[PDB]
């Protein structure tokens, strides 16, 4: 059932083509950065030199946010779900810079939205390993500021690629729920905050989140590369557990996004022996699974290599949620720019009563 | 488009008929409680005196919350929506509380759920008032308990019998975006306290929230009720403005609700000369209202008098969407809860592309 008609994003599932815009999503990442993307997403276009300039100068003037914000994050319990802590600042977000939709400040809210969706996330991270409060603060790129300020040092080019890359790859994909609590949100005019919310409140179940954690737990629990064949052939061969990062709904080759992942992983992975493990374990079972379940159409996924570029970043696996929603902020507020300016309807659907007849309230002495 | 089945609530537009589990509103409110309504929700029947008492201390037990959640309330600005400060709030209930679906513990999360969105609302009011913080006690009622809480006095017999009849007359109406967004975010196994936020997100828009609101500042504006039979000849005669509190999509009569909530707000508005100064204009404006749309089928709603009973209980204009939110609680967790067990499956909607067909990212010198 189609919700909406949409502009932004383009997908291909037997041909494994990704497009943002008519962009396709390999040219964006080698040739673009997300900051482009986010004007792509906003406003229909790759901007010229002087609308990346506004941008880059309306994401920097916005990612301070109250201090009230960041002592929210740092009071929840430090084992706290991620995406339920962004959840938590997030509403707060709402409440301190909520405004009601307006066409001609609707793109600007929201990238602002973004800006603080990378202060929330860092400092989601830095409450959760119990360190000091940081701020993003202007750099050569968003990718770089957030890495900054989720880590207190200065990240190399190729580790800015990547978490570049990482934020392009995930802005947007399908009509997941989250997506969807956002649309209803959006449908009675709640601010484009309280819309993101909501995606939030739907992304932390497991059904939805959790992905890009599942399947890197693989991984962890192989441990090194020569257990992965024994590992595959007792939980995936024998033990028929699904293998996860491997299948798509959609897709019925390597999800583009994959490939890309990989690409990034296997740079910035062989500087840790840490990171450069797990990105050979999930080489090897790429083989495996690809040997297994190729010619079955079911071929990595997005989250396959996600969990090895974040983790080779420094980020924690219990970040991995919380980093796909930094990059979903994108096509979150997208979707409900285009929702309320050109498709608005309140939201309403109906339920069939199927209960009890007629019957009179019996005093509690007689029950 | 029917979005699921129910048990829980019936309605008759033609007939001006609201039943809850079979039984109708007017003898739940006349000979049950909140109490009695919350059980027949979640467990599908009146309760006996055992089942009741059980309900009620496990009421009892919720009230209290961590001081973290109070804090968070206190630290939002005191001028912030009081929606969005509940919002917040049951984000991190959300964060400390949520737990995973099982179909064996699902109602009792719900009671402790309803239990601790009473101390939620009182400490709204409590914190946009500049009071110190109050958390409810037991007492012997849920409506008491809530009074209490919300004005530090021992509320008469007739105001608790008004605030419990008030959190019977809204737990469950229709599937607003609020249940709607509820629905969603249950669909991923998100748990119930973030079914709720969701919920609030939604609420929060002015398409959603502020009905009772909206109605009551009509009465505000008139100022006295010498002056009703000016207001409505200038305002909705001349100035064909809507007159708010009147008019509905489902009922074509006296929404059975509204006359319920006018019963209490004579009584208690007797009192105070302001509450009965707004009561009375509230009966004038009915008087004219019926007398100028009562043969369209436009008969007062639920929503033109629930402030004046808020009002009259002590409760300012800007807390009345969450009074409403307080009772709708319930409807929420119900549903999803029947959602949930009975007719799950993920929410998955689609988007149709209509963007721009294929292109080539061109170098930001040449745009």
């Amino acid at each position: 059932v189609f919700i909406k008609t949409t502009s932004l994003t383009y997908i291909d599932g037997e041909n494994g083509i990704l497009r943002y815009g008519g962009y396709d999503i390999e040219d964006l990442v080698e040739h673009t950065s997300f900051e482009e993307v986010v004007h792509l997403m906003l406003y229909g276009d790759l901007p010229t030199k002087l609308q990346l300039q506004r941008l880059k100068s309306a994401l920097d003037e916005a990612y301070e946010v109250p201090q009230q914000v960041i002592d929210m994050i740092y009071s929840l319990p430090r084992d706290s779900d991620a995406v339920g802590m962004m959840e938590t600042a997030f509403s707060a977000l709402s409440s301190i810079y909520g405004m009601p939709w307006n066409k001609a400040t609707n793109r600007d809210n929201a990238v602002k939205l973004v800006a603080r969706a990378s202060t929330v996330v860092a400092n989601v991270l830095r409450a959760k390993e119990g360190k000091k409060p940081a701020i993003p603060e202007p750099s050569e790129s968003f990718a770089k500021s957030f890495l900054k300020a989720s880590f207190s040092r200065t990240p190399t080019e190729e580790e800015v690629k990547a978490m570049d890359a990482a934020l392009i790859l995930y802005a947007d994909h399908e009509v997941p729920a989250s997506t969807t609590a956002a649309l209803v949100t959006s449908s009675t005019l709640s601010d484009i905050y309280s819309c993101v919310v909501a995606a939030l409140a739907a992304l932390k179940g497991p059904l939805h989140g959790g992905a890009a954690e599942e399947a890197f737990k693989q991984f962890v629990e192989i441990g090194e590369p020569d257990m992965t064949e024994s590992w595959f052939k007792r939980k995936i061969i024998e033990g028929k557990s699904r293998l996860m990062g491997f299948g798509h709904r959609v897709y019925k080759t390597y999800d583009p996004r994959a490939k890309i992942f990989k690409k990034y992983a296997k740079v910035i992975s062989e500087r840790n022996s840490d990171a450069r493990k797990y990105f050979e374990i999930a080489q090897k079972l790429e083989e495996l699974g690809v040997e297994t379940f190729g010619a079955k159409h079911i071929y990595p996924n997005t989250d396959f290599y996600s969990g090895v570029v974040f983790y080779a970043l420094g980020f924690p696996v219990y970040m991995f949620t919380s980093l796909f929603a930094l990059s979903r902020t994108l096509g979150w507020t997208a979707h409900v720019i285009e929702y309320v300016e050109d498709q608005h309807r309140l939201i309403r659907p109906r339920a069939l009563y199927v209960g009890p007849l007629k019957r009179d309230v019996v005093p509690i002495e007689l029950r």
